[PDB]
């Protein structure tokens, strides 16, 4: 359903929706700042319908977040999932073969057959963006439009819950939740972004896959198994 229209209850899973209540009135804001984009005749990022998907996945199952900047700029990519991609699509966005270089360096596994991070998803990792939408071909579009109050609830509250925490935070958008993270269930990784812009300054050899798994096991949560078909 669309975000401007329909309650948190019907948008996203029961426990996002009960975290996300503090912000219930500015995703409604958010509908009506795309509905004013379509209006003026310009365009947005990924589709309506997937801009709230990380949130679809169980809030109580989280236990790694990787948040990005933004979602990606050509038609046809974003998911929302960040980074992810249809399994279909080739070739890969150039953040994402950044991504798996630097998976297959960390944990030796073969080069994925395709971009689909769902199987992330689907074992507790949220793919999150500091930011939701985008204009297309124009990144960071969307910055400072309301997003950023939504994505900084969702971090206190996954860092409120009684359960561990590793969050990833790829590049200066997403450290500025580092300090919604102080709590001592919680513990974040920080990086450049694996952008081309930004990989060479510290993305690459930062190793966030192996990390985030010895802190899981530090804190006496099951690692992640990062391992993609
Ligand atoms: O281009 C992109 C895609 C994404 O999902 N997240 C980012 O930060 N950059
Ligand atoms: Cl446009
Ligand atoms: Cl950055």
């Amino acid at each position: 359903a669309s975000m401007t229209a329909r309650p948190l209850s019907e948008l996203v899973e029961r426990g996002w929706a009960a975290a996300l209540e503090p912000v219930a009135d500015q995703v409604a804001h958010m509908g009506q700042f795309l509905r004013a984009e379509i209006a003026a005749g310009r365009r947005y990022l990924p589709a309506g319908s997937n801009v709230l998907r990380a949130f679809t996945f169980p809030f109580d199952n989280v236990r790694v977040l990787i948040v990005g900047q933004d979602p990606y700029p050509t038609p046809g990519h974003a998911v929302g999932l960040s980074f992810s991609v249809a399994p279909d699509v080739r070739p890969w966005p150039r953040s994402l073969a950044n991504i798996f270089d630097e998976y297959t360096a960390d944990l030796g596994y073969p080069l994925p057959s395709n971009g689909d991070l769902t199987p992330w998803a689907q074992r507790g990792v949220l793919l999150l963006n500091r930011v939701l939408t985008v204009r297309p071909s124009n990144p960071a579009s969307h910055r400072g439009k309301g997003w950023e109050a939504v994505t900084e609830c969702a971090i206190r509250a996954l860092a409120a819950r009684a359960a561990p925490l590793v969050a990833i935070l790829w590049g200066r958008d997403a450290s500025t939740l580092k300090p919604m993270l102080a709590a001592g269930n919680c513990v974040a990784i920080e990086s450049p972004h694996p952008s081309p812009l930004s990989a060479s300054r510290g993305f690459f050899g930062s190793r966030p896959f192996s990390r985030a798994n010895e802190l899981l096991v530090g804190m006496g949560a099951e690692p992640i198994d990062w391992r993609l078909p």
